């Protein structure tokens, strides 16, 4: 019967929020607009966010002990109302209670920030939306009645780029039914249009191409025209169904309840804000509003291993039979992996009993708002030992320990993907970052296999590549690290107490790479099997303290740099890059570079500059990502089971032993002992210590917007 | 508030009936495999012969009757001029009345005596010369350096010698430490022992290794350590830590998490047959080959007929002899043979389902190893699938993922082997294996740096690496399958409509795989992206129905070709290989491999033979491993994060849709809808689903030997 239970990088509060807001309004000049009503003209605010403190001062405080850094935020601000209008960066401080407000715009970038690179507003989706139709989709009224069931029931889904070339801002828009509780992304109805959408006043926003069916024409009509002239054989797309097309709610009622876990004596970490804490380890967390997630200050037995470790872009780059899909490339940060945080349904996104926390933001609107359980942090019991040994040899014992992993969850719906951020904390001191997609893939209207697979009536799957990018901060024993490359070779010899004979003598390489360009692998390079940054000083037994980078990828061959595009997301390219750390070089992408990759406002390849690894405050940057042709189990959506891929960092002659030898939890036992005397083996206390039923809290969901 | 066996391993009676038979027919001479000499006659092993596939599917689909069911026995044929190991099947059971000689017919001539593994009686009286007739005449130096008065243990190594017919192994000597691994204790000497005459008392010592240096016998390096030229390094007795313990100087804490089935189980275990909602395979193990799995099928569908763990491989380097020429074959001592009992609540969860394995091997009546498997559904914390849509419609659905798994281990001397099974709900089946354990290790001397890193006090971790080769008998949707390799590609274009520009237009690139040799992947080779095995017959949209390969493996480089010894593992040097599946052609290894490498019984490569895979009853075989550089986070035991190696076999248009959109378990709703009403979402109704105690048994361990 019954059963108990330094915030410097915390995100900004509804308050520091609401604080930086108000000082914005009164500093900013009238004219100033709700973002969520502006319009190209208008002057506004899209983004206030936490700006991260210099790393010099945030140790400081953190280690020596002397003062806070300013707490800070950065704003973006659209400057319409303007002769010459530009996208501005501003620091705003310090937080409680603002007092100045710096451009940093220049300072960054080295000049201004052209307009058009600007991020498409909720409102310019609107207006674009009242464009088509109002004004375009009626001239083709007699075509959509006969294929489409006009009469409003169609929806339209952005791509990107927005064009062809430094400047434009054109965007192809497919073309849906608006299905009703299950996704539209499944329902092209072959129709895609070219919305020139640059000029500021929306009156002059024009479309410069049509696409149906196959075909291009000019305008919708021409398309109308050449309808009822009587050469466009329109193929009918249903309105309506039943299966994964149609549904994802189930046929089948629910049977016995699946597998669940709770903690028999309570939880074994707490949550105190942005910070984590448990026996082993310690950390802070939180996410960029496009950068997406990331870890601070990450401490195991009290000691720093990583100073940062952030999510800093995801790429989708697709081909196809139609415009859209031929074209697309989301650089889904110019969007926002923060931003597009969605709530975490308790017993689906992680387990029941996880611990959920709340995300507060303020983006593209005038008052902060929250996204409800937008993190998860949980322990999960893998089933599976962490280590273990059963010696019937000489002496007869058995010691073994199950791995018990502390977990940290947000997930991004960018439109049709929904991305899963996982950070696994492991008792071994190893910390794991892993990626997976899921959600509904994007769809095409079905018109030779080049471009990828049938996977429902009308419906090509859209074959396309994922992959993403992190910044791995590792401070091994300290910042001064050294980065090594350690591999294996055979040696033919004569064998020693019989020359007339030969052996293989299998031996370790070893190299230190001593320049940034020998620490830069590019996709598709032969890539060292141990790889790992390490200090100065040494373990016991007189190795250096290190730690190890080991990716779990299978990388999708990256867009040609021949492609002008490219350079907007040049890390694409390599699979791990160890660079000196700069505080004047803290992405590897920019949410410019959505909507200007052809004059990307950051470009990765850059940090990469011939200069010295050996001694510096390093940080490695990891590519993870693989090549996605859809097929019909992607329907309805695409499941997560091997499609996981990240990276591991593990402890190399870091200690002077396996942390988990002492751990609280390990199980030992010899031959002659008694294995089921509770005070020799704690497993045997079990059944009495999880005598109780759990106490689960009432379901609730954290809603939509 | 509480909460056809057709492929099944014989069973105890089954077995004595089968040594019954034998004991009668195998005239008298017939000696106990636990006491034999070399020059006996005995009976090695008796176990489960598998039936012929045509036989076998005619009984298990057509309804004819089954095949007989057979035993097959491996016999020493030492009392005799010209010995021989013989292979004898033995049938038909329950009650056995033929006896076939297998031999000639299967490896086409005789089994030479040499290719026999070492019996324990065999090490056994190797120990007798080593410690009554030949330490002895080194006392003194023994005396000096290692409390010598019996207190020393000696570990085998593999092969045995440097060409076919040898039988000289070296062993290393160890101090018997008590309830802790003695592979960490090595005291400097090994002993190059000849056992191949057939009377033990003419085996010798060929030679001798101490402490870095060569000596002929022991009389020598007595001889020399008394004429002062050996200076012993004084290796400790004695001490604590991980080096010298597994038992944690660290109290219990909190419990960690523990999992339940709070409405019953939903899978059953009958004999050798494993049946749930979703899945339905018989398992078992091959007392040398090791883990296999049989007759798989997905609602009631056939993927695989066999799944079978076929040879591990470990390949070592070192500063010394036993080291540095160590490659076992581990089938000839065998995974089976050497299946370890599962401790309940560190090997698999606590409530899993655990099972016994009956076995006859080097005995005369059959014995059991307790709990050799287990069985249990995990909740892995982690959505199957989901999408939360805040975009035109507001709903969510998802579906938390829970695994069915599979498992034993295998401790060979100092490594415990993990062999996962793991059944998604997506129709994915996934093949994992962990290597942990103890290291094995070397007394350290010398400058190099070549051959490992120190991982204690006078102690070198020896680098090696890890591999294993799995049979994957994929049937997919009936015998007759093709092979397929898919990939991408990116080819510039001038845009249609924009031609002064460019873009790169992504790709699927497709190519059928005709003959065997260009489905044979070479380690290091380039490997298609998408490669699957499909049938003829396609799915509603058109596509051959497939399953698919897919790689986790970070496989280190192959013993070269160049060797003798690398056609006893041929298979190393491929990551994947398809060939026609032949009853002639079993298995990828032998048992006799390991002692005879050099004139291999099996080898692998001559399977791939330049046939036809386009429309055969196909067979893929795939390589896993890594290699390991011993590092002090191996002390005491390897860790299994991120050691795991495989792959998975998932559908890629198999069915018309994901399998999963009809699940029992899937979470549904609208934002309209009440998310807390427990008649819309399930979730809900959990709180009063687990209110519950579990009733967990009693802890049982297996025991020893
Ligand atoms: C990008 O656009 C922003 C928005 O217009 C520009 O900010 C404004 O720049 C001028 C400085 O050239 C400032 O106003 C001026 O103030 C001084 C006296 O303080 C006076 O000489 C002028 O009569 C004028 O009013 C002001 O700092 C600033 N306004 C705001 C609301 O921030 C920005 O400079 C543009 N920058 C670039 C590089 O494009
Ligand atoms: C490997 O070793 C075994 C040692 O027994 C050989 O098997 C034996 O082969 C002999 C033939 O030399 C069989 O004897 C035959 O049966 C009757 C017994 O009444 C005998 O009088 C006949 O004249 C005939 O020689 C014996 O049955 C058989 N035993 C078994 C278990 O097979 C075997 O030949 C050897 N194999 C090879 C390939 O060298
Ligand atoms: C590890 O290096 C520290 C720090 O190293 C600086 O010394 C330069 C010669 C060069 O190596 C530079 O990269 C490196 O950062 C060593 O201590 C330093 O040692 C010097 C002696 O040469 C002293 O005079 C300095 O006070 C001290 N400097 C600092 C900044 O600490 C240290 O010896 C070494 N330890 C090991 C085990 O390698
Ligand atoms: C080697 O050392 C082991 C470890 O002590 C010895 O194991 C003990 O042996 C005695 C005698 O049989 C038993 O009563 C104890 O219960 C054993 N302990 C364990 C943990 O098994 C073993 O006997 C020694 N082997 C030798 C000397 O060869
Ligand atoms: C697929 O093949 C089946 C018969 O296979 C043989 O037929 C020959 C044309 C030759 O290609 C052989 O190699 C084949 O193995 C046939 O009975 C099936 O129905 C066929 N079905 C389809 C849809 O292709
Ligand atoms: C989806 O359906 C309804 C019509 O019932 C509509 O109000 C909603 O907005 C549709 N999507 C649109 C209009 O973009
Ligand atoms: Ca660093
Ligand atoms: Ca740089
Ligand atoms: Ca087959
Ligand atoms: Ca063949
Ligand atoms: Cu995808
Ligand atoms: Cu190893």
């Amino acid at each position: 019967p019954h059963c108990p239970s330094s915030q410097l990088f915390a995100d900004l509060s509804r308050e520091e929020l609401t604080a930086v807001m108000r000082f914005l309004t009164q500093r900013l000049g009238p004219g100033l607009v709700d973002a969520a009503q502006a319009r190209p003209s208008d002057n506004c605010v899209f983004s206030v966010e936490l700006q991260l403190p210099p790393k010099a001062a945030a140790l400081a405080h953190l280690d020596r002990g002397s003062p806070p850094p300013a707490r800070e935020a950065l704003a973006i601000v659209f400057f319409g109302r303007q002769p010459q209008p530009n996208v501005s960066e501003l620091v705003v401080g310090p937080l409680p209670h603002p007092s100045y407000m710096r451009d940093v715009t220049v300072e960054r970038h080295g000049g201004p920030l052209p307009y058009h690179r600007r991020p498409v507003l909720f409102q310019e989706y609107l207006d674009i939306d009242q464009m088509i139709f109002n004004r375009e989709l009626p001239q083709a009224s007699g075509l959509l009645h006969h294929c489409c069931f006009y009469k409003r029931n169609l929806v339209t889904m952005t791509t990107a780029p927005r064009g062809l070339q430094s400047g434009d801002r054109a965007t192809w828009f497919g073309l849906y039914y608006n299905i009703s509780g299950a996704g539209f992304f499944l329902h092209h109805v072959g129709l895609e249009l070219l919305v020139n959408h640059k000029a500021l006043d929306p009156a002059r926003w024009t479309i410069q191409k049509v696409f149906y069916q196959g075909r291009y024409y000019d305008s919708l009509a021409q398309l109308e025209a050449q309808f009822e002239a009587g050469l466009v054989n329109v193929v009918l797309i249903p309105d309506n169904g039943t299966g994964g097309s149609w549904s994802l709610k189930s046929p089948v009622p629910p049977g016995p309840a699946p597998p669940l876990q709770f903690y028999p004596q309570g939880p074994r970490f707490s949550v105190q804000g942005s910070r984590v804490a448990s026996s082993l380890w310690t950390f802070s967390f939180g996410l960029g509003a496009f950068s997406g997630p990331r870890i601070f200050d990450v401490r195991f037995q009290g000691e720093r291993l990583v100073y940062e470790i952030s999510l800093q872009e995801a790429l989708a780059i697709y081909g196809g039979n139609s415009p859209a899909a031929m074209t697309t490339r989301y650089v889904d940060g110019g969007f926002g992996m923060g931003k597009y945080t969605t709530p975490l349904t308790r017993g689906v996104d992680c387990p029941y009993l996880a611990t959920y926390v709340d995300w507060h933001f303020l983006l593209e609107s005038q008052a902060p708002k929250t996204i409800r359980d937008a993190f998860c942090v949980f322990e999960q019991n893998q089933g599976l030992p962490l280590r273990r040994h059963h010696s019937d040899l000489y002496s007869h014992y058995f010691g073994g320990l199950a791995e018990t992993v502390l977990v940290v969850r947000s997930m991004s719906t960018l439109l049709n993907y929904d991305y899963v951020w996982d950070t696994v904390f492991h008792p071994s001191g190893a910390i794991e970052i892993r990626f997976y997609a899921t959600g509904y893939i994007s769809s095409a209207f079905l018109f030779t296999g080049k471009y990828g697979n049938q996977v429902s009536e009308h419906t090509l799957g859209t074959v396309h590549t994922h992959s993403a990018h992190f910044k791995v901060d590792l401070d091994v024993a300290g910042l001064e690290n050294w980065v090594w490359a350690e591999d294996m070779v055979f040696v033919p010899m004569a064998v020693p107490w019989s020359p007339e004979h030969q052996l293989q003598r299998l031996q370790v390489t070893r190299k230190l790479l001593e320049m940034e360009e020998q620490a830069a692998f590019l996709v598709g390079s032969a890539t060292p099997r141990y790889l790992y940054l390490a200090s100065n000083h040494s373990n016991k037994w007189g190795h250096p303290r290190g730690y190890r980078i080991q990716m779990l990828s299978f990388a999708g061959e990256p867009l040609p740099q021949n492609s002008s595009m490219a350079r907007g997301f040049s890390w694409e390219r390599y699979q791990l890059a160890v660079t000196q750390r700069k505080e004047e070089e803290p992405s590897s992408s920019s949410v410019f570079n959505q909507n200007d990759p052809w004059a990307p406002t950051v470009d990765f390849s850059d940090f990469i500059n011939n200069e010295t690894i050996a001694g510096k405050d390093l940080v490695a940057w990891v590519t993870a990502g693989f090549l996605h042709i859809p097929h019909a189990e992607d329907i309805p959506n695409t499941v997560t089971v091997g499609n996981g891929v990240g990276f591991f960092l593990r402890p190399y002659n870091f200690f002077d032993e396996d942390p988990s030898f002492y751990s609280a939890d390990s199980i030992y036992f010899r031959g002659d002992q008694d294995a089921g005397a509770c005070e020799v083996n704690p497993l045997a206390c079990l059944p009495q210590a999880a005598a109780c039923a759990p106490d689960l809290p009432a379901f609730s969901h954290g809603g939509f917007s």
